[PDB]
């Protein structure tokens, strides 16, 4: 069963690597979208405050 053990252990590692890559990709995409929304809200806040000082 040696060949079986090698294939299964490598397959486990491949699954873990796939999960690690998927989580990295999702984290980057989430960071991008969060930065967009946060910048939008900061621009809105700054514009509102500039509109209030006048
Ligand atoms: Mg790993």
């Amino acid at each position: 069963t040696l060949n079986e053990d090698i294939f299964l252990k490598h397959l486990r590692e491949r699954i873990l690597v796939l999960f690690e890559g998927l989580n990295s990709i999702k984290k980057d995409d989430l960071e991008n979208r969060l930065n967009l929304t946060i910048n939008f809200l900061e621009f809105l806040l700054a514009n509102i405050e500039d509109k209030l000082k006048k």
